[PDB]
């Protein structure tokens, strides 16, 4: 073990959950989703029909991920250094935004249907991380012939967590399997097989291009569903809690441009398709939270100040950072 480098020991929470409505936020950490395959960003196909029916969803059309892989992007999304000073080999030892929120009294939960938190949860008690790739945590793993656990299974029993933390601020990270490839056709149940035909081979260049895109977009439909149902779960708590939902993908995906597939390329020569990511923010009416303009130039650096603002926490390190949400309030 090494000593922790601190970045926000000055951080303070301006209001406590016993003097105002406690706050409950779900942060969906996306996976392999491309911004240009989002309907709201101009994509021909309606890949997010369920989010289109929900009032108060803001789509952000200019979000660039810090990196092109899970191991690189996820720690930086929760970091105080920002991507320009970020070092993947020492991120584990920096105080991160979840450290700050937990220290100030916010109850943190991380459910993972992807891999793990890439070190972000390492300083917090183990019980606050849960592996939802296990079929004895996730009840939604036998709905497909692959025995693949589904992201929506992370919504089961969250009410037990809320009841165990009654009256406290809560931040729940849900780490998606999402659009992980190359086997996009495995990422969704049959109810989302909307675009056909579908590539079902493991070698992407060998399938016809339209079938690969169809499987990718079908996987997006399952993500649209997962985000929509996350909002619907939050809405059941809106009387007692100020509820909000943030979605950001960790990186994009190449889909055959210049013969390139998948992601994970070094930033120095990675194509833009691996960095252009969707971002969504939803909040209930009573929260008093105001989103930034949909065309704000944004990066993963916006995530940490957003989470801090959602819980009324000020940190000097990120005082000049742009977030997904505004600081003015209209009564
Ligand atoms: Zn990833």
């Amino acid at each position: 073990p090494k000593d922790t480098i601190y970045h926000a020991k000055d951080a303070v929470q301006a209001t406590k959950p016993d003097m105002r409505k406690p706050r409950l936020v779900v942060f969906v950490v996306g996976e392999t989703a491309r911004a240009d395959h989002v309907s709201f960003n101009g994509y021909e196909r309606d890949t997010f029909p369920q989010l289109a029916k929900i009032d108060g969803v803001t789509n952000f059309s200019n979000v660039t991920s810090c990196g092109t892989s899970t191991a690189y992007s996820v720690p930086c999304m929760f970091s105080y250094l920002g991507a320009d000073e970020y070092d993947v080999d020492t991120a584990k030892y920096q105080e991160n935004v979840l450290d700050t929120l937990d220290r100030l009294g916010v109850s943190i939960l991380w459910r993972d249907n992807n891999s793990d938190s890439k070190g972000v949860m390492d300083k917090l008690p183990k019980a606050q991380f849960a592996d939802y790739k296990s079929a004895t945590n996730n009840a939604i793993c036998n709905t497909n012939p692959y025995n693949e656990c589904r992201d929506v299974g992370m919504l089961v029993g969250l009410d037990d967590f809320v009841a165990a933390n009654n009256g406290k601020d809560m931040l729940i990270m849900l780490h998606q399997m999402g659009n992980h490839g190359p086997a996009y056709f495995k990422r969704y149940d049959e109810k989302f097989a909307k675009f056909t035909p579908v590539c079902e081979g493991n070698e992407l260049a060998k399938c016809e291009h339209q079938s690969l895109i169809n499987a990718y977009d079908n996987a997006l439909l399952a993500t649209d569903d997962f985000i929509a149902q996350s909002i619907q779960w939050l809405q059941t708590h809106s009387n007692a809690y100020d509820v909000s939902m943030l979605y950001v993908s960790d990186h994009g995906e190449s889909l055959g441009e210049n013969g390139v597939y998948l992601h994970g390329m070094p930033n120095a020569f990675a194509p833009k398709e691996q960095r252009s990511v969707p971002a969504f923010f939803w909040t209930d009416k009573q929260t008093g939270i105001t989103p930034m303009a949909t065309d704000t130039v944004l990066t993963h650096d916006a995530i940490t100040p957003t989470l801090l603002k959602l819980f009324d926490v000020t940190a000097d390190k990120v005082k000049d950072r742009t977030a997904f949400i505004r600081l003015e309030h209209h009564h």
